[PDB]
This record gives structure tokens, C-alpha cells and sequence, in this order.
């Protein structure tokens, strides 16, 4: 409906497959090559379905910070015959809060759906589903079940991916260009 929007189509219309691992179906954002991010309760293991095609997964890492924390992001190398459009130069340096994001989610069940979720804060710590997370990005938007995985961006910007929620507000684990090094 606008320029936010409009971004965020631009990614997930060239950036994005569907996993399924036996968690359940996630949106998942590729980022260059055959490099991929997906949220760490996805739990990935040695084969994942991309777009209902059985994958061989070359390479998994769930990322923690240096003082041993989670940060909720797993990165995906993919047995896949194809590239990646490189977004890494639309990841930001570092943590910061954001005005106006969009959250964009791709399943079987929520497909070509766009959440306009407002404001960003830099939350920091939360404690996601019992586990201490570092890195925690909150927008005031009722987040469901389906949307994790989701990709937050703002007009240029690729921010995060949507990992949990608490009824009222919804939570996405930072994405920085560090990470794709």
C-alpha cells in the first residue's frame, strides 16, 4: 500500500523459501549464496523441506553472543541447485530502534501476508519460552502461532526475524551484517 510495503514484497518475493523441519512450517529468509536464517525452536537436522523439496542441510549453527547467551537466529547452509539474491548489504551494523516496520510471513497457512507493526525498541534481554535471549527486538502487535520465522524490515533495512510473542507484543531476534561475514 506504500514504500514500507513495497520493500518488504521486494524481499519476500526473491528471499524467501518455506522450511518445514518436524516443528512445524516456517517462513525462512536466504540471505546470499545458499546461507538461509531460520529461528533456533525450528530445531534443523540433517534433511529440511524447502518449498516441499527434501534438502540435505551442508551446514547448521545456532547463534549465541560472547557472553554464551542465545540469540535465537540458526544459520542454514542449504544443498540447494540455486543462489540467493545477496541482501547482506540491506542488514544492519548494529543494534538499534526503528520507526514504521513491516512483518512479512510466507506458509501453506499465511500465505503473501504483510503486519504492519509500527514502532521497533531495542528490548535487549527476554526470556523466550524459559530460555535467557539476548538481542530482542518489540513491536506492540499480537503476534500468532504461523508467523514465526517472519521477516521484519523497514523502507532499506532487514532487521530481524519474528521468534515469539506474548498476546499483546511480538518479539524478533536482530539480524546484523556480522552474522554473513
Amino acid at each position: 500500500m506504500g514504500p514500507g510495503f513495497d520493500f518488504a514484497q521486494a524481499i519476500m518475493k526473491k528471499n524467501t523459501v518455506i522450511a518445514r523441519t518436524e516443528k512445524g512450517e516456517f517462513t525462512m529468509l536466504g540471505v546470499y549464496d545458499r546461507v538461509a536464517v531460520i529461528p533456533t525452536h525450528a530445531s534443523v537436522g540433517e534433511i529440511i523441506y524447502i518449498n516441499d523439496v527434501e534438502t540435505r542441510v551442508l551446514d547448521a549453527c545456532a547463534l549465541r553472543d560472547l557472553t554464551d547467551t542465545n540469540l535465537e537466529i540458526t544459520i542454514v547452509k542449504l544443498d540447494r541447485n540455486q543462489k540467493f539474491r545477496d541482501i547482506r548489504h540491506f542488514l544492519p551494523r548494529c543494534e538499534d530502534d526503528y520507526n514504521d516496520a513491516v512483518l512479512s510471513v510466507h506458509t501453506s497457512k499465511f500465505p503473501n501476508m504483510y503486519i504492519p507493526v509500527g514502532q521497533v525498541t531495542n528490548y535487549g534481554f527476554l526470556n523466550l519460552g524459559g530460555t535467557p535471549t539476548h538481542r530482542i527486538l518489540m513491536y506492540n502487535f499480537p503476534t500468532r502461532a504461523g508467523q514465526c520465522g517472519g521477516v521484519v524490515t523497514t523502507t532499506g533495512k532487514v532487521i530481524g526475524i519474528h521468534v515469539g510473542g506474548n498476546g499483546a507484543q511480538g518479539f524478533a531476534a536482530m539480524l546484523l551484517h556480522s552474522y554473513f561475514t
